[PDB]
C-alpha cells in the first residue's frame, strides 16, 4: 500500500524551562476551554499550579499539579475563536524556574494575565494567516515550560 | 535554578497515510485505557473509525470519528504497565488508506490485535529499555496514521 | 532579562520508509539546489541506491547513506530549479533491509527522475497547495532507510 | 512491505528568540569542529554572527550570517569527543536578542564560551548518558535560538 507521507504540524517554542515530563495536546477539535488552577491567593499572589485544556468532554489535559500543594483558586475560562498568541511571565517558585502567569489572544478577545506578575517574560507568535491548534511542553508539580502548534488558517 | 532548555520526547513514526488534521496526545501520566471504536460487526468484519486513549483522570483523546457513520462496537483495552510496542494493519477504506487493526504490546502481555487484521502491516518498535507515553498522528472521518512518543524507563 | 520570544519549527511530511540506525536531519537556511544520488552496481542492469548527498549555496552539505563496504559505481547529479514540492519513490528489498531504492523529485515546473531501481513499495511526499520543501530528515546506516521533509509556505 | 516506523531524535531547546528561518543539521557522524564567525575584535566587543557546524568528511552547514555586515575574526573548535551540553549568554543587537556568547562541554573538556559573554544565559543539558548529535534553530542575519537532537550513548 502507498506510503502516503503524513504531516505535523510546526511549533513554536517551548518557552520556560526544562521539567521531568515532556507534554503534549493537539485535538482535532478546536480548543473552547481553559481551567487554570493556582495556590495562594490575590492578596498575596497566585502561583500556577496547573492548567487544564480541552475541546470538549472528551478532549482533555491536565499539565502541572501532580504537587501535594492544595490548590486554592481556580477559573474556568471560555475560549472564543482560534488562539493567535500567548504571553506570559517565568520565574522562581520554590527552586523551579515556571510559567508563573498566562494571556490568550485570539481573533475575537483577550483572556488574562492569569497569575503572578514579575520575572521574565515570553511570548508566543505565529506567522500572519495561521492559527495555534495545541500546546506541548514539559511540567512536573507545576507548569515549566510551553510552546504551541500552529498551523495555517 | 538554572534556566534550562526543555525537552520533546523522541518519536517513532508515522506509519499510514496523510490526513486533514494532525493529532497529539502526549500525557504526563502512564497511558492507561484505550477505547476502540468500530462499525459493522465482529462476526463480520469491523472497521475502525475512531480511537480514545486516556490517562488516569482527566486525561483523554478522541481520534477520527469525525464522519456520519455510527458506531456499533467498541473495544476496551485496559493497559496494565508500559506499552513498547503497538502494531496493525493499513488498508483501502471507502477511498482511504487508513489504520485497520492495532495491536499493543507491553512488557509481559499483548493485547489485540483489534479490527480487521488484513493488508499492508505496519510496527512501532522503540529501543529497548524505553516505553511509549504518547501517540500522535493524522485523522479525519478515520484514523488514518499513527506514531508514537517514547522515552527510556 | 531577555524576552523568551519563541523560536519556531517548520512542518513535517513523514518519514516514509523504514526504521535505521541513525536519524539525520538538513533543513539550510538558503534553497536546496542540488542533489546527488549515489548507487553501486552497473547502470545497464539495476542500480542500488547507497547514499544521497544534498547541498545548498555555498557551501551547506550533508551525506546520508553510504557508511558501509560497498563501492560506488555510478553517480546521478540532479540541479534542482526552483522549489522543491513533493518526492516520490519506491521502498524495497536489498540485502536483507527495506530501503528507499529510488527517488524522484518534483517542482512546480520540471521533475526530475526517479532514478534508481523503480519496484516495489511506492510512496509519495506531498505538502499543502502554496508550500515548498525546505529539509529533508530520515534514517540511514550503509543505506537510505527512511525519508521525511521539511516544508513552509511560499 | 512492513511500514517500520522510523525514528526521529528528543530535542532539547531552542532557547534564544524567533527568526526568520527555521534550520537544522543532525550528521550520521559526530560533530568535530565548530567554527564561530565574528565582528568587531577581541580586544573590544566580538559580535557573533554565524556559525558553521561540521562533521567529518564534508557534512557542514552555516546558520546566520546572510547579512552585510562582514566578518573580522573566527574561532575555530576542533572537538574529539562527544558533546553533552552547551550553554552560553543571549542579548540584543541591532535591535534583536541572538545568540552572544556559547560554550560547549563533553564528557571530559571544555571549549569556550566564545564572544561576548554578556546577557541573559542559557543552558541546554541533556539527560544522563546521552550526547547531543546535532543541532537546529531560527537564523537570519545572526544565530537568534538554538537547539539541540540528543540520544544515549
Amino acid at each position: 500500500a502507498l506510503q502516503l507521507a503524513a504531516h505535523s504540524d510546526a511549533r513554536s517554542g517551548p518557552v520556560g524551562s526544562n521539567g521531568g515530563q515532556f507534554w503534549s495536546f493537539r485535538p482535532v477539535r478546536p480548543l473552547n476551554k481553559i481551567v487554570l488552577s493556582f495556590s495562594g491567593s490575590p492578596d498575596q499572589t497566585l502561583n500556577l499550579i496547573s492548567i487544564t485544556f480541552s475541546s470538549n468532554p472528551t478532549d482533555i489535559i491536565t499539565v502541572g499539579g501532580v504537587g501535594p500543594e492544595p490548590l486554592t483558586y481556580t477559573e474556568t475560562v471560555n475560549i472564543d475563536g482560534d488562539i493567535i498568541e500567548i504571553s506570559g511571565m517565568i520565574a522562581n517558585y520554590k527552586g523551579y524556574n515556571v510559567i508563573r502567569s498566562i494571556k490568550f489572544t485570539t481573533n475575537k478577545k483577550e483572556y488574562g494575565p492569569y497569575g503572578a506578575n514579575a520575572g521574565t517574560p515570553f511570548n508566543i507568535k505565529i506567522p500572519d494567516g495561521n492559527k495555534i491548534v495545541g500546546f506541548f511542553g514539559n511540567s512536573g508539580w507545576y507548569v515549566d515550560a510551553i510552546g504551541a502548534y500552529y498551523t495555517a488558517k
